[PDB]
């Protein structure tokens, strides 16, 4: 299983890399925008913050296939081994099958639904990740989207993998991770709710004033 | 997984194939009268317009077995590897012990039931089409014919498998997949609506919005 | 229950109306763009083509709360029973409470989500319309919009009723009324293919028959 | 709960009632023609088979609205009480809604589908039956049929009664019962393995011979 | 809820009553032949054993309808309100109608099966009694056929009552309790089973010890 | 519903009263000893402790029908309106419908089976104690029991209510609510640990901060 | 899976075998006395209806274990490889154990439970033949024995194969299969439904016009 | 899948092994009591009778580990390829450990509860034996227990077989292996139940009648 | 499977070893604490306790990632096969994965969530130890927790196992060995609960009792 931080935030991701059992960060390009720094900047930062382990995804904005190819072709030449990002449109799923044939590996994105992203891993796609919170919010049910998506690759398109994204609680990012989600990509702040809770909290303090009481100190 | 499309529009298969990953297309006698060029044009058109890869099927019209073989041979002659659907009748099911004496692949076809098409698989068939609208529009349930269908492949006739076809709408589609169709054919229709989503186009739009208002364009 | 036809075409109704305990004829501007003629002209001829009685639906086209209340105004000029169909946004909420003040009917149509449909229901709205295809088509379930709605209702507005709407097949509109809908609109071709089964014109035939052989005739 | 007989045999009927709870019995124009006595014979005698009390039943064979009616009346002219069958067809449903208005009872036979018999439900008919065996036997689910309709009709028509008819095997009939069906009609063959079991035999046998072992006699 | 004891042991039956909240006894004819002493002699003593209050039921011998209600006859005029158990065979419904138009309660018994069950019921029932354990052991199950019984008398002959019989274990009874049975008659030795428990004799141990340990007495 | 808590501890009853709406307070034979009180002190003491209102329950010691009847009338000259709590063995269910004749209100106590305490429901009993930790803990499901028999006594004893008992931790009651049980007794480290959450603690922590943050201030 | 046709009409099977991919033919007592041909007869001929290939079934008829056993050797010296049916009584499971140590395939039939079913494969039989309409007739679920039997042959007896037997619908014979029948025998009112359906018949009826009306022919 | 007897009734052991496929016979100090013959003479006799195949099985009476040791030498002297028959007790469970070093097979019998019987498999057991009935009788469920306890075994100590006991209906014994039981022990009653069927005896006799009437005799 | 006992109580630890099939002992602060111990004199001591094999457990104190890979140490020090039990935190997140780059072998505890426990195992951590009672106590479900978090490391680290912990009653032992943790740990009291039943004892008893009555004695 890998887990993904969904960031451009490179202070974070260093810190957070020696926490987390990280397989690497994915951006988009609202994420990178809303770092203000361009992608030959900040795409190596975040391979150095992760000191050199840790896959990288980024995303094409060119329009046609071949535009998208091309961008694909930028990516990797700022990053060599980063999987590139193509939304799953009709021209995304042209550049999908192209950047196959290219032997370029791809992540099938902006996935609203499971027919759709099951299209995106029959085009060559090696991940596919389903938008959890928008499809949630928008009055559908990302977790029966991710559970749906998940069982056509399994069937359907067995060497994709599922990658989901797109949270605002924890509980969402858990039902994926049940539905079998081989890959996921949290983004900041449900990362860092995944690993603070008060009941935790106050079984620390717990075991630490009954040692004292008996051991007269907190440590070992 | 093999995904066709159910046509026989040489143009739009031209256009789609560089899209979707299709195995081939399939045709009927109703299909094939809409476009209202005979098999020994349109067939090979439609071959050369998917680059001459990926599969072709095609239906036989006589009413007896000898005379549904005769087709089949008629069929041959014009695509060499063509697949030979044949109605599930009682003629048809001779048709296909015959045509699988003779090393010729059928696929059963008109199938509104089951067992129908588990039939037409112990007779010799490869694939199996339960008309999944049809069955729903006549008051049926075309996703429990066919979900109980693969299971009785899978159970039975293991090296059968099913051919989801008839379809006014993609949930239709979606629902076969879910329920292990290994192969299905859709119409340009649901197609077309399979790979557009307004959810996905203002998803796009709101990356390009964001990309430009940091740093001032939408490419790259 | 009611049961309406989605429809402009007047021959059809006029005739169909005779067959099916239709309650009304529901209209949208797609539906009356395609018969091309205009609101003042249809509506009346619609009204008068089931009968002079049953209930009418039509749609404001304005952007801002206060420009549908006129266009509620406007349409209730041509039909003075008419229920007005409003768009499930914010303006068309605010439109909503205000033509509930005015004691005038209101639907709450584009519905793709069921939250969204109890919202108009709390805001005055006496129906309701999912649009079950549109919903099946984007990669959700109608179905599941619909069952969710209903319940919603029944539960927390229980004086509004659901009218589901936009099929392609009679099984939507089978879940639909089996979900508990208390309304429902079928376009002509969906409400031919409920009246019209090979299975039972062969069981009339056969009795036909029958009747036939022991008294040497078809009639009583 | 309304049980009933679907035979025109009286000589059969007379030795049934005196051990079935009848309600009456239910025609159709195949078992009428079966029996080779017209109608104005055969219902007077099978009224009388029943001791003049409980309802018969018997279908219109005209092809028209128009006909279906006058049709009815000459069964009314026979059996003044008489329920009048129609099937569900366009102009069958045209017919139910006539005699609606003329005041006479109708029951929608020929059903195959739910959608179809709540129809003729909405139209007016009091009954409702739907063909199981019929279903069943052509790739379908009578069973399912049977429960979608009774539930389509409770809460959508609740003043109509599905009346389950066609049956192979009592498992059939049951299944119809416990999906609350308020009425049925069994042929004579299925209604006889209902009341004769081994098991049964031999408990009662076990009972007798237990009792004379004791008391050296099997009666008082 | 009718609790009934299955015996013809007058002894036991007395000192029971005593201890059981019980409704009556339940005999037939192998329980009157394993107790030896006739009809004439028990009933009354069964009668005075539990202060005179109670129902009693007992079963018909004759094969023939008129038989059996001369049966009936006879079992009344030895207790004038006893409840009159009939085999539901061909005749024993026949008889069953004639009871009822005499106003002589029934009981429909030796049934295996729910169906069968359900006709005692509307031929004029007020109790139906299914052979729990005979169906068990004769490789269906028993508790379904309770199920499905009681669902089908509330539904269609909702004046009659289950009377649950035939034990071999109290989960049985338990079964048969949970699944609505407003009845039940139990053997003696499952009834016993059914208020000795290890468990409880060592909870009870158990408050009795404590009691000694700290007031030196067992005894409030 | 009632909540009642199982102790003889004066100390805690007069704390917890304070905090949780009690009904009353529950007493058996072992948390009697413990207190090491005779029942003369305690029960006048709990009675005070609660306010003066709510019902006490304590437990008979005989182990004879007349003898429990004895210590009934005991309890009852300590507590005037105390509920007599009866072991369900053979005796006790006699006692218990001697107490129903004496107009005593009851309870059945040491429950380890729902038939069990269906029993003390028919035999008179207002209140049916199953152990549910006791069943627990000796291989069975104390929660199964305890829904088995809520629904026995609303189907088969409706004025009869269940009031689970012995409990190990929070859970356990919380599903005997869950099955419906109309009242229920805690002892005193459940009942402590369900008003006492570490998250809880931490939500209002962090609203004193905010208040704090902004007003300068914790209280109002 | 083994497809079997019940029956002893010799004429049938040749005919019907051109059609149904069948492994053989099954015969029982009543079907043989029905055809009122004699064993050395029969069997011979229809052997040759099938052209030499796929297997034949029949039956003993002796009350003793041993006598059973010659039996199963008149019936081999009749067809070399006949599979030898052997009612599941205790004397034929003596018998289906003598048999199973000669090396003489058995098939259990006669099988009302699921139990009696499994006796019958533990003492060697490689064929279980449960009678589904005979179930379903007296008041059981044939289903429900099937799909009992199936599980309990896959985990206990793995070799042996549930051979189903009597229908009286095909909708007995499908669910039969989707509980996993290795193999199933269908009398030849039921095989010929399973193929003739009037929407199928109206499929291929509509795939001619409209070939028709763009060709001007109905042939290829 | 083994099946045993449980009994020490030789003449029954020696008829009935002729009839059911037994794998041996089991044995308990009440079943041998019952006999009244001691251990050293009734064990080489049910040998015997089964024919010197055929596991047996027999159970210790001592109260420490250490003396269920020496008793189970004694016994395996007696048989010596025994299986020997331990309660789960602390001591029974110390007796296991030292068994399974001593390389003699174990059955941890007297089960009534899931865990219980696992501690016995944990220990070294090769069979676990719940007490079905005993647990039915006793208010809880003996099949949960039972597919509780099989689950158990097949996850955490797949060495282990169960071996269900405690019957007093075949439908317990039926359900014990549909929960996937290995092996089985049942007492005779319930195993002559279980091959003994009116049903089934009704369908051997119909096949003679046809057979007489056809070829006027019984035999073949 | 794993059995462990949660206890720093050497002497009863020698005691049970002998009954138990124990896999080792774990400890945590609050055990260790209550057993007033220092670290390097129980651990060595509870090793002796269980004859020298058997895996043991200990909990680092440390609020830092680098102090608890030092206490880490201390631990190893004192036994050198020792299983390091981390908290998981922040900081314990980050001690795990620097222990797993060590090669010693850890334990993430204090786990009162699914996904928490899942981020320990894919950390480097051999066991996951959700608190079910704490986790229950708190008004969670302590079962559910376990269920989904044996399911995520059997999906996405199927190297760890569940090392289930926190009881106050057999049952919740029971259900995490139902949702198939790999490993457990009992505290002393459940532990005895789990080998101490009133029925078994009951039945022992009953087994001396028959033994006693046939042969004189109640020694074998």
């Amino acid at each position: 299983h890998e887990l993904y931080l969904d960031t451009s935030d490179v202070v974070a991701v260093k810190a957070l890399s020696r926490i987390f059992p990280l397989a690497g960060v994915t951006t988009n390009p609202s994420i990178i925008a809303a770092g203000k720094k361009p992608l030959d900047v900040v795409l190596p930062q975040l391979h150095e913050a992760m000191g050199g382990q840790g896959r990288l995804f980024a995303q094409v904005m060119a329009t046609t296939a071949e535009g998208m190819v091309n961008d694909a072709l930028k990516l990797r030449s700022i990053i060599a081994d980063i999987v590139v990002k193509v939304p799953v449109t009709a021209e995304g799923l042209a550049a999908i099958k192209m950047l196959k044939a290219e032997g370029i590996p791809t992540l099938g994105t902006a996935v609203y639904g499971a027919a759709q992203g099951l299209l995106s891993a029959l085009a060559g796609a090696e991940y596919v990740a389903p938008f959890v919170n928008r499809i949630d919010a928008q009055g559908g049910s990302g977790i029966q989207t991710v559970t749906d998506l998940h069982q056509l690759l399994k069937m359907h398109a067995p060497q994709a993998k599922v990658l989901a994204a797109s949270f605002k609680t924890p509980r969402q990012a858990l039902d994926c991770l049940l539905a079998g989600c081989e890959s996921i990509t949290l983004p900041l702040d449900v990362a860092q709710q995944m690993i603070s809770y008060p009941a935790v909290d106050a079984a620390v303090a717990k075991f630490e004033q009954d040692w004292q009481g008996a051991f007269g100190r907190t440590s070992i």
